[PDB]
C-alpha cells in the first residue's frame, strides 16, 4: 500500500507545482492590470 | 491503510489552499478590470 | 477501505467546489473584458 | 477495492470537466484581449 | 492494488495535461496584457 500511495503523492506534488506555476502567471496578469489602470488614470 | 490515506488527505488540503490563493488573484483581476471599465466609462 | 475512501471523496468534492468558485470569478472577468471591448468599439 | 477506486475515478472525471469549463473561460479571455488589442492598435 | 492504482495515476495525468493547457492559455493572456500595456505606453 505504501509504495502505491507514494505514486499518488508524487502525482499530487506534480499538480501542486503546476497550480503554483499557474498562480505565478495570474500574479503577473494582476500586476499588468495594475499598470494599465495606473496608466489610464 | 488509514495512515496512508492520511497522506493523501494532507496533500489534497494543501492543494485546496493553493486553489484559494489562485482564486484571490482572480478576485484581484476582477476588481482591477472593474476599475478599468469605470475609468473608461 | 470504504470508510477511508469516504474521506477522500469528501475532500475531492471540496476541490470541485473550489474550482467551481474559481470559474465563477473567471466568468466575471470575461464579462468585464466584454464590457471594456464594447466601450472601446463605440 | 475496484468498486471503491471507481469512486475516486468518477470524482477525478468530474474535476476534469470543471477544469475544461475553466479553460473555456481562459480561451474567452484571450479572445477578448486580442480584440481589445486590435481596437487599440 | 497496483492495477487499480494504475487507473488513478492515469486519471491524475489527464488532470496534469489539462492544467498545463490552462496554463498555456494564461500565458497567452499575460502576453496580450504586455502588448496592450506597451501600446498604451507608446
Amino acid at each position: 500500500i505504501e509504495k502505491q500511495m507514494d505514486r499518488v503523492v508524487k502525482e499530487m506534488r506534480r499538480q501542486l507545482e503546476m497550480i503554483d506555476k499557474l498562480t505565478t502567471r495570474a500574479i503577473e496578469a494582476v500586476e499588468l492590470l495594475k499598470r494599465i489602470y495606473d496608466k489610464l488614470t
